[PDB]
RNA sequence: GGCCCGGGGCGGUUCGAUUCCGCCCUGGGCCAC
């Protein structure tokens, strides 16, 4: 049951079976045919072109090569039109760099425009160095595509796969680059156990040096960090995962963990056992793309957390959840209620000028001296986290993310108790509190 | 959109703010494929 045995069973979970390969090829063929009628230059990139896509995740990436001189606007317009006329059913919903998604003979496809250059330098559009990533990988990943699939499947099952902002994990390309560096999934896992937050992995130079932050230099452009969007905590989760896997290998590390339900009744008893203040800020989900939403939910969530900590409610952790129509910012504090009074540090008895200005203030209790300096009893405007959040969110909505803020401005409410466990956030609450089972 | 570095105007809070909470101008990088 040692590693190598597990890796064999694992291959079954990550390698596409002959039937799925068929579908992808036929779609590839058809897709080329359609493209070969309109003329137009194109290059298949990504995991389908390199035969490193994960089982049950077949998505063909076609990149339309345009002349450098063309305007950004021409790019989207032509790409849009070409995308639409080439797909059975389509859908446009770019985030910054436009592109068209669709289905050809049942397979997902991504038609993306990009400028055609020589030398991946002075990139015109944000995705220009992608075709060069394909060239560089072409002759070096050949024969290790299965090692790539194991790594992707590992990260996928543990929730740190993608590099979109929702995940802030490992991109596919990053994965491929790691296979070319260490040679296999097993070696990557073995070495990643010793990675640090200053680790720099440079495949073009076959080197590993210590830097200012986790960096995986792009062979194509040594100034771009391929793991730029990999968050620190997620880097940390992978390293820990690699350690655990080596100690007690298991096919489980490649199988997705089910949301694993819990009765909102068990959740209520846990919160009571904990004795904390658990609540959420609910508002309507802005109609924007994931890559726009999450960073905003992240800011909002953080801005409120910081409010809760400087206000002494002792926040434990924060979380957030986006559903079809609403969003939720979750919080947990050790302080369900604080006194109305508190002490505010004053000047040292020494300089009377400021002592006066300090005592000149209208106060309900009369300041005192303690260890050489004046202190005053002040009165809070709120005494619970919810009251505090309600206030802050009503007045500081503009700093809670462009769209998330404007939405909280037109409406939001604070949910807690039984009425909160009925919302679709139980998974996030359990993960946030470390509930196990 | 978010994050990092920088210039310049303000508001609030404070005994006391460049130094905490925010707002308006604006320059330069990075990420998302
Ligand atoms: N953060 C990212 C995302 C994408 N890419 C470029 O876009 C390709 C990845 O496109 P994507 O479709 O997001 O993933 P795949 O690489 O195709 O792999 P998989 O579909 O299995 O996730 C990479 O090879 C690379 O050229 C990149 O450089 N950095
Ligand atoms: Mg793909």
């Amino acid at each position: 049951m040692k590693v190598e045995e597990i890796l064999e069973k694992a291959l079954e979970l990550v390698i596409p079976d002959e039937e799925e390969v068929r579908k992808g090829r036929e779609a590839e063929e058809e897709l080329r045919r359609r493209l070969d009628e309109l003329g137009v230059e194109y290059v298949f990139v990504g995991s389908y072109a390199r035969n490193t896509w994960l089982k049950g995740s077949l998505e063909i990436d076609v990149f339309l090569l345009f002349p450098e001189e063309f305007s950004k606007e021409e790019l989207r317009e032509r790409g849009l039109e070409i995308g639409k006329a080439v797909l059975d059913s389509y859908e446009i919903r770019y985030a910054e760099h436009p592109y068209v998604h669709g289905v050809v003979k049942g397979v997902e496809v991504d038609v993306v425009p990009c400028y055609k250059l020589k030398e991946p330098k002075n990139i015109k559009s944000a995705v220009d160095r992608t075709p060069f990533h394909h060239k560089w990988l072409e002759g070096r990943i050949k024969g290790k595509e299965n090692e790539v699939r194991l790594l992707k499947g590992f990260l996928k099952a543990n929730g740190i796969y993608g590099a979109e902002y929702k995940v802030r994990g490992f991109s596919g390309y990053l994965c491929e680059l790691l296979i070319v560096f260490y040679g296999s999934f097993l070696e990557t896992v073995k070495n990643a156990r010793r990675w640090t937050r200053r680790t720099v992995i440079d495949v073009a130079k076959g080197e590993v040096r210590k830097g200012e932050e986790f960096f995986v230099v792009d062979p194509v452009d040594e100034k771009r960090n391929v793991a730029a969007n990999l968050s620190l905590d997620n880097l940390a989760r992978f390293v820990h995962l690699c350690r655990e896997f080596m100690e007690a290998p298991s096919l489980g590390f490649f199988k997705p963990k089910h949301p694993l339900e819990i009765e909102p009744e068990r959740l209520r008893k846990i919160v009571e056992e904990r004795g904390t203040a658990v609540f959420a800020v609910k508002f309507r989900k802005p109609d924007i793309v994931d890559d726009n939403l999450y960073p905003q939910l992240e800011r909002a969530s953080r801005k409120i957390f910081e409010f809760l900590e400087r206000e002494n409610f002792m926040p434990l952790r924060s979380a957030f959840k986006a559903s079809e129509e609403f969003c939720y910012l979750l919080f947990e504090c050790q302080i369900k209620e604080i006194s109305r009074v508190f002490r505010r540090m004053g000047p040292q008895f020494e300089d009377e000028r400021n002592v006066k200005k300090f005592l000149s203030r209208n106060r309900a209790f009369r300041p005192f001296i303690e260890n050489g300096r004046w202190w005053a009893f002040e009165m809070r405007k709120f005494t619970t986290p919810e009251e505090g959040v309600r206030s802050y969110a009503s007045t500081h909505w503009h700093t809670l993310g462009k769209n998330v803020g404007e939405s909280i401005r037109e409406y939001f409410e604070i949910i807690s108790g039984e009425k909160l466990f009925k919302e679709p956030v139980t998974a996030e609450l359990c993960e946030m509190m470390g509930v196990k089972d």
